[PDB]
């Protein structure tokens, strides 16, 4: 065989022989770290089991495999390999995706104290990869720290492409997503802001069981929004939103007090006021008054790094995915 099988928990990994010493990693698809004998480096390998098995898993796999092909930027995932060990379409079950092994995801980086050089630099790279997607027509709309990974040198990559045009973690989705609104590119600034605020506060900013709950955590930290905002709502969401129990909401100093920041030197004191300025501009309900990607990249906190630089059947999904895999 070109391949070999190995038990890793309950699933079997069956992979190119070039992949050795599989170790289960991260939160799960099952992903294993492995040594690539051929490239002589470490990789992470994800097993998709029968991705074509329902229209949801299938649309997203298909979509993400087509989009990876396209895209090419250091802040955005690239596959080193895509393979299946099954030899025919009729036999086809599993797709394996191989990428460079990184050091940690951003959920773990969040738990740490980070200085301003590292926090601005992570945020800078997130904004570079978002610019890049938007350049290729992709508006992510579901950025979240579990899909973002980091190296020890603080280099960052975003690993997914978000929603299409059609327990899942909803805490980082923009009001325009939460509310059915219509959106533009700066929808993803709102997710950068949730992430930025949780690196500062070390706790999820807008939690809840459902969107109801999430909305309430939002308006009561930030205040009920207003007029121009509402009329871009559909009358029935406008109705639930307009008859919501009201908040004045907190200013950003109360929301993000100094005690959270490095504040020992004059450099740090300044950096902390810059950081709060950015937060204040990213975590803005109405996307009309929310900062864009370009302007965020020009923000003084950020710019120190600046560098110019259909519906298918199962059977139908399987052939499409199979073909992307084989490239045919
Ligand atoms: C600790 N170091 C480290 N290094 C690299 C990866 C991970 C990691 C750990 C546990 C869970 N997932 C992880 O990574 C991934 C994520 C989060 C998302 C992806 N996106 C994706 N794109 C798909 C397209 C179709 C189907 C599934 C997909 N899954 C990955 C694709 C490939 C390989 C890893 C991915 N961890």
């Amino acid at each position: 065989n070109q391949f070999y099988s190995v038990e890793v928990g309950d699933s079997t990994f069956t992979v190119l022989k070039r992949y050795q010493n599989l170790k289960p990693i991260g939160s799960g698809g099952i992903v294993c770290a492995a040594y690539d004998a051929v490239l002589d480096r470490n990789v992470a390998i994800k097993k998709l089991s029968r991705p074509f098995q329902n229209q949801t898993h299938a649309k997203r796999a298909y979509r993400e495999l087509v989009l990876m092909k396209c895209v090419n930027h250091k802040n955005i995932i690239s596959l080193l390999n895509v393979f299946t060990p099954q030899k025919t379409l009729e036999e086809f079950q599993d797709v394996y995706l191989v990428m460079e092994l990184m050091d940690a995801n951003l959920c773990q980086v969040i738990q740490m104290e980070l200085d301003h050089e590292r926090m601005s630099y992570l945020l800078y790279q997130m904004l570079c990869g978002i610019k890049h997607l938007h350049s290729a027509g992709i508006i992510h709309r579901d950025l979240k720290p579990s899909n973002i990974v980091v190296k020890s040198d603080c280099t960052l990559k975003i690993l997914d492409f978000g929603l299409a045009r059609t327990v899942v973690t909803r805490y980082y989705r923009a009001p325009e997503v939460i509310l059915g609104m219509g959106y533009k590119e700066n929808v993803d600034i709102w997710s950068v802001g949730c992430i930025m605020g949780e690196m500062v506060r070390h706790k999820i900013l807008f939690p809840g069981r459902d969107y109801i709950d999430q909305w309430n955590k939002v308006i009561e930290q930030l205040g009920t929004p207003c007029p121009e905002f509402m009329k871009k709502l559909q009358p029935t969401v406008r109705n639930y939103v307009e008859n919501r129990p009201k908040y004045a909401g907190l200013t950003f100093p109360k929301l993000f007090p100094d005690s959270l920041f490095p504040a020992d030197s004059e450099h740090n004191k300044l950096k902390a006021s810059q950081a709060r300025d950015l937060l204040s501009k990213m975590l803005v309900i109405d996307p009309a008054k929310r900062i864009s990607v370009d302007d965020a990249l020009q923000h003084p906190y950020i710019n120190v790094w600046y560098d110019p630089a259909r519906e298918h059947t199962i059977e139908e999904w399987k052939e499409l995915i199979y073909k992307e895999v084989m490239n045919s």
